[PDB]
């Protein structure tokens, strides 16, 4: 697991930096990468430190109009990401997974967040939220944006938590489909 983990800290993930913090972002392809919805960023953002502009921003909603909190950027930067799309699995029941961290204190950070679970419909920061997995770790603030993930399965990106208890995005490969 930490080897699949430590690939993805070297080839796709990276610090992402808003007027609300820092965030870690997970490049999904060619110049694409994910980051939670409430980072709010805008027409800039800060990649590993360098100024990048957003080409194109969209926040993800499903079919049923309820928010994901998840939010797709496609940054204007020479670096193309590694596909990965092809390790993105919904096959989560039960995994043992792990979170890639690479943010604020919590620079390649690999933690163990035991079992993971399709939580599905939860009320997160007052806004309903959709396809949610939930694990019972005390996930910490400068944690979001961390990729849930096992050996060659990636899951989702963590989105918020209360101190017992953290949520990832549950990450789809329509997601990246026009
Ligand atoms: C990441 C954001 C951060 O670190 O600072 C940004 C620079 C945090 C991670 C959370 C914090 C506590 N433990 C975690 O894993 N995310 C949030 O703070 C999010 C922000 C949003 C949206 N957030 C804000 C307000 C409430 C909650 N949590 C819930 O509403 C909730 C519901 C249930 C059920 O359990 N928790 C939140 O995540």
């Amino acid at each position: 697991n930490t080897e699949f983990a430590l690939s993805l800290l070297r080839k796709n993930i990276m610090t992402i930096t808003t007027s609300k913090g820092e965030f870690t972002g997970l490049g999904i392809h060619d110049r694409v990468c994910v980051i939670p919805t409430h980072a709010q960023p805008g027409d800039d953002v800060l990649v590993n430190g360098q100024k990048i502009r957003v080409k194109d921003k969209y926040k993800l909603v499903d079919p049923e109009n309820i928010n994901l909190e998840l939010t797709v950027l496609t940054l204007d930067r020479n670096e193309k990401f590694r596909d990965i799309r092809g390790f993105i699995s919904e096959d989560l029941e039960g995994v043992d997974a792990t979170l890639v961290v690479h943010s604020n204190n919590f620079t390649n950070t690999i933690l163990e967040v035991g079992p993971v679970t399709m939580a599905g419909l939860i009320n997160l920061s007052s806004t309903p939220t959709n396809r949610m997995i939930r694990y019972d770790y005390a996930t910490k603030t400068g944690q979001c944006g961390g990729v849930l993930c096992a050996t060659g399965k990636i899951f989702g990106i963590h989105v918020g938590g209360n101190g017992r208890q953290g949520f990832s995005a549950q990450l789809k490969k329509q997601y990246f489909v026009e």
